[PDB]
């Protein structure tokens, strides 16, 4: 149990990893973000005008 209790605004602790990653690390690619599909949407804005 590392970092278990201050991760990141949206951080994402891999357990495979361990360690709170941020979601940007995957919404730029891979699109991946389950929790963060909701953040990936709002952190690289897309689609209707630019």
């Amino acid at each position: 149990l590392q970092m278990a209790g201050q991760c990141s605004q949206n951080e994402y602790f891999d357990s495979l990893l361990h360690a709170c990653i941020p979601c940007q690390l995957r919404c730029s690619s891979n699109t991946p973000p389950l929790t963060c599909q909701r953040y990936c949407n709002a952190s690289v804005t897309n689609s209707v005008k630019c």
